[PDB]
């Protein structure tokens, strides 16, 4: 797959072009992971899900949501940031809190499940700064080569002749703020929704309505945030 096949196959045609400057660095990340299995350590999510955020069209992205790194618990990380498979409960405490802020912000009721597939299908890019994690070790793949990719991805978005709003959750996500120096690309910066940091100003941050206020301001269409 990842070290084996070129971007033209792994991601959507628009992303494959945007991420051309890190084609090798993606190849390299393929190698790093094979070495992790060889050494007898695992990673999350499954090889086929690592790049999933980029299987939705690059040209369609209106909003960017950026976490730190994938759910450390087996059966959680699906390769879209904060999403879980529809049949997963309890929701990770991180998602539960994203949903409290979601009901508070937008008025809407609690989603049925934790599948955020719909946000992705509507122009929300669900990214982590880092695309893999060793199971049960938050931040274990920090500075292993993923940063250059998620930075390239963000630069390519901001370069687009397109409106962009960026929601950056936590310090690792905020390090992408400089590449969003572009004036056709505004940024919402709040603490991470994880319990450790949520009380620190995630709660009441109102990112969803504010994102939509900013999109309307750039003559772009709001995101339909509404989840089944
Ligand atoms: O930034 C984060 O904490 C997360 C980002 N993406 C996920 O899939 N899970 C998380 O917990």
């Amino acid at each position: 797959s990842m070290t084996a096949r070129p971007l033209s196959e792994l991601v959507e045609r628009g992303w494959a072009a945007a991420l051309e400057p890190v084609a090798d660095q993606v190849a390299h990340m393929g190698q790093f992971l094979r070495a992790e299995i060889a050494a007898g350590r695992r990673y999350l999510p499954a090889g086929s899900n690592v790049l999933r955020a980029f299987t939705f069209p690059f040209d369609n992205v209106r909003v960017l949501i950026v976490g730190q790194d994938p759910y450390p618990t087996p059966g959680h990380a699906v390769g879209l940031s904060f999403s879980v498979a529809p049949d997963v409960r309890p929701w990770p405490r991180s998602l539960a809190n994203i949903f409290d802020e979601y009901t508070a912000d937008l008025g809407y009721p609690l989603p049925s499940n934790g599948d955020l597939t719909p946000w992705a299908q509507r122009g929300v890019l669900l990214l982590n700064r880092v695309l893999t994690v060793r199971p049960s070790n938050p931040a274990s793949h920090r500075g292993k080569g993923w940063e250059a990719v998620t930075e390239c991805a963000i630069r390519a978005l901001a370069a687009r002749a397109a409106p962009l709003v960026a929601i950056l959750w936590g310090r690792d996500a905020s390090t992408l703020k400089p590449m969003l120096a572009a004036g056709n690309c505004v940024a919402i910066e709040s603490p991470h929704p994880s319990p450790l940091s949520a009380s620190r100003g995630f709660f009441g941050s109102r990112p969803f309505s504010r994102a939509n206020e900013l999109l309307v301001g750039m003559g772009a269409e709001p995101i339909d945030w509404r989840l089944p």
